[PDB]
DNA sequence: AAAACTATGCATGCTCTACTGCTTCTGATCTAGTCGACC
């Protein structure tokens, strides 16, 4: 029971994310999708030219693509608050630090830094010298 | 009549068992806030 998933690091995703956010026209974001899907779909040809009976598909890119039309997940039971919390906690960092502060109070433009809206981008630079400069996992164990 | 052996009461030290006070862990309650989904 291969699934292409598993073979899909979650960096690739991620990158083609970027490139479609960090574009102009609707023509640079349609390129850069069909060109993923492309790529998936060959490999998944690939992959399965034995097998007859295959469940694959591309749900698994799918379902975080569009985060909001998820079904078979329940709720998550953490937002923004939650998870500023979950990331101190795990961290380590200072309770009364700076970072914990910017990350609470998010939407407070005293940091004059990066975005006073944007909780990802904060998060992202809290994260940027504290994390690797690449990752080991895959859509698969991301979904688990 | 004098000397040697033994008995018993009290002093001394040590060790072991109640009782009171201080410190810390656990449980129960309340209050404040967060998340889900809809309209």
């Amino acid at each position: 029971s291969q699934t292409v998933a598993s073979h899909v690091p979650f960096a690739d995703l991620c990158s083609t994310l970027e490139r479609i956010q960090k574009s102009k026209g609707r023509a640079e974001k349609i390129r850069h999708f069909r060109e993923f899907l492309d790529s998936w779909r060959k490999f998944h040809d690939a992959l399965h030219k034995n097998h007859k009976d295959v469940t694959d598909s591309f749900y698994p890119a799918m379902r975080l693509i569009l985060p909001q039309l998820e079904r078979e997940r329940m709720a998550y039971g953490i937002k923004e608050t939650m998870l500023a919390k979950l990331y101190i906690e795990l961290l380590n960092l200072p309770r009364d630090g700076k970072d914990a502060l910017k990350l609470l109070n998010y939407r407070t433009p005293t940091g004059t830094h990066g975005d006073a809206g944007d909780f990802a981008m904060i998060a992202y630079f809290v994260l940027k010298p504290r994390c690797l400069q690449k990752g080991s996992l895959t859509i698969q164990q991301v979904n688990d």
